[PDB]
Protein backbone atom coordinates (compact mmCIF):
# COMPACT_ATOMS: atom_id res chain seq x y z
CA UNK A 1 0.00 0.00 0.00
CA UNK A 2 1.77 3.15 -1.28
CA UNK A 3 0.66 6.06 0.96
CA UNK A 4 1.60 9.53 2.20
CA UNK A 5 0.08 10.85 5.46
CA UNK A 6 0.48 14.46 6.59
CA UNK A 7 0.25 15.79 10.10
CA UNK A 8 1.13 18.91 12.09
CA UNK A 9 -1.54 21.32 10.89
CA UNK A 10 -3.67 23.37 13.24
CA UNK A 11 -4.75 26.88 14.24
CA UNK A 12 -1.89 29.37 14.65
CA UNK A 13 -1.75 33.12 15.22
CA UNK A 14 -0.35 35.42 12.47
CA UNK A 15 3.45 35.63 12.84
CA UNK A 16 3.54 32.15 14.42
CA UNK A 17 5.37 28.92 13.49
CA UNK A 18 4.26 25.34 12.75
CA UNK A 19 6.12 22.20 11.61
CA UNK A 20 4.35 19.82 9.23
CA UNK A 21 5.33 16.16 8.76
CA UNK A 22 4.54 13.65 6.02
CA UNK A 23 4.93 9.90 6.72
CA UNK A 24 5.65 7.68 3.71
CA UNK A 25 4.72 4.00 3.58
CA UNK A 26 4.91 1.15 1.09
CA UNK A 27 7.80 2.34 -1.09
CA UNK A 28 11.52 3.19 -0.93
CA UNK A 29 11.24 6.76 0.32
CA UNK A 30 14.96 7.53 -0.23
CA UNK A 31 14.51 6.96 -4.00
CA UNK A 32 12.21 9.94 -4.61
CA UNK A 33 12.10 13.73 -4.73
CA UNK A 34 9.22 15.01 -2.57
CA UNK A 35 7.01 18.10 -2.71
CA UNK A 36 4.65 20.25 -0.67
CA UNK A 37 1.61 21.75 -2.49
CA UNK A 38 -1.08 23.79 -0.76
CA UNK A 39 -4.65 24.98 -1.50
CA UNK A 40 -6.89 27.60 0.12
CA UNK A 41 -10.74 27.15 -0.08
CA UNK A 42 -12.16 27.92 -3.54
CA UNK A 43 -8.60 28.60 -4.76
CA UNK A 44 -6.05 26.76 -6.88
CA UNK A 45 -3.15 24.43 -6.11
CA UNK A 46 0.00 26.39 -5.20
CA UNK A 47 3.34 24.54 -5.26
CA UNK A 48 5.37 25.32 -2.09
CA UNK A 49 8.67 23.43 -2.06
CA UNK A 50 10.59 20.35 -3.14
CA UNK A 51 13.55 18.35 -1.95
CA UNK A 52 15.65 15.80 -3.83
CA UNK A 53 16.02 12.13 -2.73
CA UNK A 54 19.28 12.86 -0.81
CA UNK A 55 18.40 16.52 0.15
CA UNK A 56 21.10 18.12 -2.02
CA UNK A 57 18.67 20.08 -4.18
CA UNK A 58 15.96 22.22 -2.59
CA UNK A 59 13.60 24.65 -4.24
CA UNK A 60 10.96 27.08 -2.87
CA UNK A 61 8.10 29.12 -4.30
CA UNK A 62 8.92 32.86 -4.13
CA UNK A 63 5.82 33.28 -1.85
CA UNK A 64 7.52 31.26 0.92
CA UNK A 65 11.30 31.80 0.42
CA UNK A 66 13.07 32.66 3.66
CA UNK A 67 10.07 31.74 5.82
CA UNK A 68 9.69 28.00 5.15
CA UNK A 69 12.31 25.27 5.33
CA UNK A 70 11.86 21.82 3.78
CA UNK A 71 13.81 18.80 5.08
CA UNK A 72 13.58 15.04 5.20
CA UNK A 73 14.73 12.16 7.34
CA UNK A 74 15.03 9.07 5.10
CA UNK A 75 15.63 6.82 8.15
CA UNK A 76 12.21 7.87 9.52
CA UNK A 77 10.49 7.78 6.04
CA UNK A 78 9.50 11.39 6.74
CA UNK A 79 9.29 14.75 4.97
CA UNK A 80 9.00 18.03 6.94
CA UNK A 81 8.10 21.65 6.42
CA UNK A 82 9.10 24.19 9.12
CA UNK A 83 6.88 27.23 8.63
CA UNK A 84 7.82 30.55 10.25
CA UNK A 85 6.27 34.07 9.99
CA UNK A 86 2.87 32.61 9.08
CA UNK A 87 0.37 35.01 7.46
CA UNK A 88 -3.39 34.71 6.83
CA UNK A 89 -2.51 34.02 3.12
CA UNK A 90 -0.71 30.79 4.25
CA UNK A 91 -4.08 29.29 5.42
CA UNK A 92 -4.60 26.16 3.31
CA UNK A 93 -4.73 22.41 3.20
CA UNK A 94 -1.09 21.30 2.78
CA UNK A 95 -0.41 18.16 0.77
CA UNK A 96 2.75 16.20 0.31
CA UNK A 97 3.40 14.55 -3.06
CA UNK A 98 5.87 12.05 -4.48
CA UNK A 99 7.70 13.03 -7.70
CA UNK A 100 8.57 10.47 -10.41
CA UNK A 101 12.27 10.52 -11.32
CA UNK A 102 12.08 10.36 -15.12
CA UNK A 103 8.95 12.52 -15.75
CA UNK A 104 8.72 14.77 -12.61
CA UNK A 105 4.98 13.95 -12.34
CA UNK A 106 3.47 14.06 -8.78
CA UNK A 107 2.11 10.51 -8.87
CA UNK A 108 1.11 9.94 -5.20
CA UNK A 109 -0.54 12.60 -3.02
CA UNK A 110 -1.29 12.53 0.70
CA UNK A 111 -4.62 13.33 2.29
CA UNK A 112 -3.68 16.88 3.42
CA UNK A 113 -3.31 18.66 6.76
CA UNK A 114 -5.22 21.91 7.48
CA UNK A 115 -3.25 25.00 8.50
CA UNK A 116 -5.37 27.96 9.76
CA UNK A 117 -3.62 31.28 10.38
CA UNK A 118 -6.02 33.50 12.36
CA UNK A 119 -6.21 35.86 15.40
CA UNK A 120 -0.97 31.82 -11.57
CA UNK A 121 1.87 31.87 -14.15
CA UNK A 122 -0.06 29.34 -16.34
CA UNK A 123 -3.42 30.60 -17.65
CA UNK A 124 -6.47 28.32 -17.59
CA UNK A 125 -10.17 29.22 -18.14
CA UNK A 126 -11.84 29.32 -14.66
CA UNK A 127 -14.91 27.39 -15.90
CA UNK A 128 -15.86 24.69 -18.44
CA UNK A 129 -19.08 22.76 -18.97
CA UNK A 130 -20.70 20.17 -21.15
CA UNK A 131 -23.56 17.67 -21.24
CA UNK A 132 -23.00 13.89 -20.80
CA UNK A 133 -21.43 12.44 -23.95
CA UNK A 134 -19.95 15.75 -25.25
CA UNK A 135 -16.19 16.33 -25.77
CA UNK A 136 -14.78 19.25 -23.74
CA UNK A 137 -11.26 20.65 -24.25
CA UNK A 138 -9.62 22.99 -21.74
CA UNK A 139 -6.45 24.92 -22.50
CA UNK A 140 -3.40 25.96 -20.46
CA UNK A 141 -1.29 28.84 -21.76
CA UNK A 142 2.32 29.33 -20.69
CA UNK A 143 5.58 30.75 -21.96
CA UNK A 144 9.00 29.81 -23.31
CA UNK A 145 10.43 29.13 -19.82
CA UNK A 146 7.75 26.67 -18.66
CA UNK A 147 5.57 24.85 -21.27
CA UNK A 148 8.09 25.89 -23.96
CA UNK A 149 10.95 24.18 -22.11
CA UNK A 150 9.34 21.30 -20.21
CA UNK A 151 6.56 18.69 -20.22
CA UNK A 152 3.04 19.37 -18.95
CA UNK A 153 1.24 17.43 -16.21
CA UNK A 154 -2.49 17.51 -15.46
CA UNK A 155 -4.13 16.82 -12.10
CA UNK A 156 -7.81 16.01 -11.48
CA UNK A 157 -9.25 17.07 -8.14
CA UNK A 158 -12.68 15.65 -7.33
CA UNK A 159 -14.52 18.05 -4.95
CA UNK A 160 -13.23 17.92 -1.38
CA UNK A 161 -10.44 15.35 -2.08
CA UNK A 162 -6.69 15.44 -2.79
CA UNK A 163 -5.60 15.84 -6.44
CA UNK A 164 -4.61 12.80 -8.48
CA UNK A 165 -2.23 12.57 -11.43
CA UNK A 166 -4.29 12.52 -14.67
CA UNK A 167 -1.72 13.10 -17.47
CA UNK A 168 2.08 13.16 -17.46
CA UNK A 169 4.74 13.92 -20.10
CA UNK A 170 2.17 16.01 -22.04
CA UNK A 171 0.04 13.06 -23.21
CA UNK A 172 0.60 9.90 -21.14
CA UNK A 173 -2.03 8.34 -18.86
CA UNK A 174 -1.15 6.61 -15.59
CA UNK A 175 -2.80 3.18 -14.93
CA UNK A 176 -6.45 3.66 -13.97
CA UNK A 177 -7.01 6.87 -16.02
CA UNK A 178 -9.48 6.07 -18.85
CA UNK A 179 -8.57 6.79 -22.50
CA UNK A 180 -11.45 9.40 -22.59
CA UNK A 181 -8.82 11.80 -21.14
CA UNK A 182 -6.09 12.99 -23.47
CA UNK A 183 -3.41 15.64 -23.25
CA UNK A 184 -1.66 17.66 -25.92
CA UNK A 185 1.01 20.35 -26.14
CA UNK A 186 1.77 22.80 -28.92
CA UNK A 187 4.27 25.63 -28.69
CA UNK A 188 3.83 27.32 -25.28
CA UNK A 189 0.30 25.95 -24.73
CA UNK A 190 -1.26 22.69 -23.67
CA UNK A 191 -4.77 21.19 -23.56
CA UNK A 192 -6.78 18.47 -21.88
CA UNK A 193 -9.62 16.87 -23.83
CA UNK A 194 -12.32 14.83 -22.14
CA UNK A 195 -14.33 12.76 -24.59
CA UNK A 196 -17.71 11.23 -23.68
CA UNK A 197 -18.20 13.48 -20.62
CA UNK A 198 -19.60 11.55 -17.55
CA UNK A 199 -21.09 13.02 -14.34
CA UNK A 200 -18.05 11.56 -12.41
CA UNK A 201 -15.75 13.95 -14.38
CA UNK A 202 -17.15 16.99 -12.49
CA UNK A 203 -13.92 18.24 -10.89
CA UNK A 204 -11.24 20.92 -10.88
CA UNK A 205 -8.43 20.31 -13.42
CA UNK A 206 -4.94 21.79 -13.06
CA UNK A 207 -2.07 21.95 -15.48
CA UNK A 208 1.55 22.17 -14.16
CA UNK A 209 5.04 22.53 -15.58
CA UNK A 210 8.54 23.30 -14.28
CA UNK A 211 9.66 26.90 -14.98
CA UNK A 212 13.38 27.25 -15.81
CA UNK A 213 13.44 31.03 -15.13
CA UNK A 214 11.78 30.81 -11.68
CA UNK A 215 13.44 27.43 -10.76
CA UNK A 216 9.97 26.46 -9.47
CA UNK A 217 6.85 24.61 -10.42
CA UNK A 218 4.04 26.67 -11.94
CA UNK A 219 0.41 25.53 -11.73
CA UNK A 220 -2.49 26.91 -13.71
CA UNK A 221 -5.33 28.49 -11.67
CA UNK A 222 -7.58 25.52 -12.36
CA UNK A 223 -10.67 24.92 -14.47
CA UNK A 224 -13.88 23.93 -12.72
CA UNK A 225 -15.68 21.48 -15.01
CA UNK A 226 -19.48 21.29 -14.52
CA UNK A 227 -21.39 18.33 -16.08
CA UNK A 228 -24.84 19.76 -17.06
CA UNK A 229 -28.20 17.91 -17.27
CA UNK A 230 -28.51 15.22 -20.02
CA UNK A 231 -30.69 17.55 -22.29
CA UNK A 232 -34.10 16.67 -23.86
CA UNK A 233 -34.13 13.43 -25.92
CA UNK A 234 -37.94 13.70 -26.54
CA UNK A 235 -39.80 16.83 -27.69
CA UNK A 236 -43.56 17.40 -27.90
CA UNK A 237 -45.64 19.73 -30.04
CA UNK A 238 -49.48 20.10 -29.85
Amino acid sequence: QVTLKESGGGLVKPGGSLRLSCAASGFTFSSYSMNWVRQAPGKGLEWVSSISSSSSYIYYADSVKGRFTISRDNAKNSLYLQMNSLRAEDTAVYYCARQVGATWAFDIWGQGTLVTVSSSVLTQPPSASGTPGQRVTISCSGSSSNIGSNTVNWYQQLPGTAPKLLIYSNNQRPSGVPDRFSGSKSGTSASLAISGLQSEDEADYYCAAWDDSLNAWVFGGGTKLTVLGAAAENLYFQ
